[PDB]
């Protein structure tokens, strides 16, 4: 057996997209005539390349997905998920300021999944620290999410659940 997590949780800024939604862009956003997503200042908004397949892959492996962001730009973060047609991949979204221990406690309540069976991807060590205290397997990422990072992450979770 290779233990698959019962819930995968993703940070947003520098995890699914290369910027801070409360700093580098100016919400609201909208799809342009050329199919791109744009903000009030005409910026081309893009996700990390492989994000759609990362989320689709989890869906294929039967792993439920949730979002956990501390951004104050709540409606902006939510709109990007919609515009990028990623809504279909998430079962829950915890997007609001605060230590992510809160986001995870609520995810635990809504999903019934034990913290030990969750895998979490985030680029900030402070979030890795806070959430790791709950027993969640935390994957500290760099250069955003990609299929390779997903694979290594699930591998790390499987190894943890195997006494490694
Ligand atoms: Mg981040």
């Amino acid at each position: 057996m290779t233990r698959l997590p019962k819930l995968a949780v993703f940070d947003l800024d520098y995890t699914l997209w290369p910027f801070w939604v409360d700093t580098h862009v100016d919400p609201p956003f909208h799809k342009s005539s050329d199919g791109t997503v744009r903000d009030r200042r005409g910026q081309n908004i893009q996700l990390y390349p492989e994000v759609p397949e990362v989320l689709g892959r989890l869906q294929s492996l039967g792993v439920p997905v949730a979002a956990a962001s501390r951004t104050s730009e709540i409606q902006g973060a939510n709109q990007l998920l919609e515009l990028f047609d990623l809504g279909k991949y998430f079962i829950q979204r915890e997007i609001y300021p605060g230590s992510k221990v809160t986001h995870f406690e609520r995810l635990h309540h809504k999903t019934g999944v034990p913290f030990s069976q969750m895998v979490f991807f985030d680029d900030e060590n402070r979030n890795i620290i806070d959430v790791g205290r709950l027993g969640v397997t935390c994957i500290h990422i760099r250069d955003g999410m990609s299929l390779q990072t997903l694979t290594q992450g699930l591998e790390t979770f499987a190894k943890a659940q195997a006494g490694l």
